[PDB]
């Protein structure tokens, strides 16, 4: 049974997955995505080092492949991450002039979003902007532009494609009593009160065994920032316990503004932490107990 | 034991594998390649549709990642395929002018080879140029430029990087009685006698169960064309029988000019034909019996 169909029947938008061209041409990934998932995200093909490896000179072949495949197969598309420190070519992080970096950042945002205008439901505009203690992470963007880089990024994105839902994303937002969770709420409330067009908070949910239960309290806390949407992004769970996965799904169901869940790949051997077997399909592309538990939870 | 180390001890150059960036950042692929393989080959990041999706718009982020990784980890690198009718963008196949297509082909070859000059041991310059009956395949290059496109491609490649071994590659060269196998031998002989710089024939070896034995006769036939080198390229075997894999390895050992073997990926779930489980590691990244049989054969 399709978990995307079942989550749509419960009033949500999607159950999605990260993928890219060489996943769609190998394994059983394309067949599983066609049958069971409703949204695709680029695993790597829209990151900055993949798309703008020298200034103004874009690499779109990989991203175009994904967008085309999704349109042919009737899937929604997400995109990201537009502004991020972790996937950033050296030419960017070596700029020291505020005006120049602002224009580089706006050109990167506008070029990607314009190319796919109207085709992308969600964009992750800014990612991993917070330290664990809730202060802003001192990346090249913060150091050179200042905290205004976040408002500027979102304003620029809204102008490039008004159809898209604009997200900030981060990880370690999985516990309601962890400082980073309340900090992103505090700052997103302030930014929205200043008119910054942040439509969503995306929680990049990488859990250890037993941590699913805490998402039931963390996700409603994230929703208290008042964004129109929240999502669970790039979900995986070490051990892939049915209990952990069902708890995350039920947190989504319990939060009215949570539109859906994306998992960080199809099958365990293709995970960035494969030894923890953290996904919903095994190395032979069979659905694991957690997959079947999600099916039953969405019916029950 | 490392099959690359063992094949080197038998006088060969490499046991290699196809890979690309997202493979290296997921699963156990990087650890296995470091320990057990001596050469990497882009699974897709150097094809024409990946590298020049529109005229003059080169996309090298993926290929650059692979080349860097290989240099940092002391691995040989192969590249290709430069001229091929598969993976060719529509902008190329819609050219009807002989001078224009000649210069487009030259520029594609020269740009890729120049970027990595000195770093790439082997380039597959022309691929899949023959029909199954041994006549030349009527691709856009044959139709518009004529038969001299093959001499031109090789002469352009030799000028771009004289350090590289230049290969022609094809598939279904696995039986000595098949017309294609004899045809490529005859044509390569005559091209080399006329000074065309073809250094190698690469046999793209995609086998069904039981076909390994035929390679013991086919590979010597390919070597009779007199090229400095031959190789086994992108090897996989439906069912991954030890008998089939050992027969292919022994064909390599028996042919003095065969420099090595590349396998078409690490683990079964990442194969283009994963349901046939045709690789040397399983979906849990454990060596399969075929891996251990190769080790035993090479020790003896």
């Amino acid at each position: 049974q399709s978990i995307d169909q079942l989550i749509k029947a419960r009033g949500k938008v999607y159950f999605g997955v990260a993928t890219d061209q060489n996943r769609l041409t190998t394994g059983k990934n394309a067949a599983i995505i066609k049958a069971d998932f409703g949204m695709v995200w680029p695993e790597n093909s829209m990151q900055w080092d993949a798309t703008e490896p020298s200034q103004g000179n874009f690499n779109f072949a990989g991203a175009d492949y994904l967008v085309n495949w999704a349109q042919q197969n009737g899937k929604l598309i997400g995109g990201g991450c537009l502004v991020w420190h972790r996937h950033l070519p050296s030419w960017v992080s070596s700029i020291t002039d505020k005006n120049t970096l602002t224009n580089v950042m706006k050109n990167h945002i506008t070029t990607l979003m314009t190319r796919y205008k109207g085709k992308i439901r969600n964009w992750d505009v800014v990612g991993e902007a917070f330290n664990e203690d809730g202060s802003l992470r001192q990346t090249v963007f913060l150091n050179v532009i200042g905290e205004d880089y976040i408002p500027i990024a979102f304003q620029t994105a809204r102008a490039a494609d008004p159809n898209a839902k604009l997200y900030i994303m981060d990880y370690n937002l999985d516990s309601a009593s962890y400082p980073k969770t309340q900090a992103i709420v505090n700052r997103v409330k302030q930014w929205r009160a200043a008119g910054v067009p942040i439509d969503g908070i995306g929680s990049q949910t990488h859990l250890s065994a037993g941590q699913g239960a805490g998402v039931l309290q963390a996700l409603p806390l994230l929703a208290s920032a008042g964004t129109p949407e929240v999502s669970i992004l790039m979900l995986d769970v070490a051990g892939a316990s049915p209990t952990d996965y069902v708890n995350v799904v039920n947190a989504c169901l319990n939060v009215q503004s949570c539109v859906g869940i994306t998992v960080f790949g199809v099958a365990d051997p293709d995970s960035w932490r494969a030894s923890t077997t953290p996904l919903l399909f095994d190395g032979n592309f069979n659905p694991k107990p957690a997959y079947n538990a999600i099916v039953q939870d969405l019916q029950q």
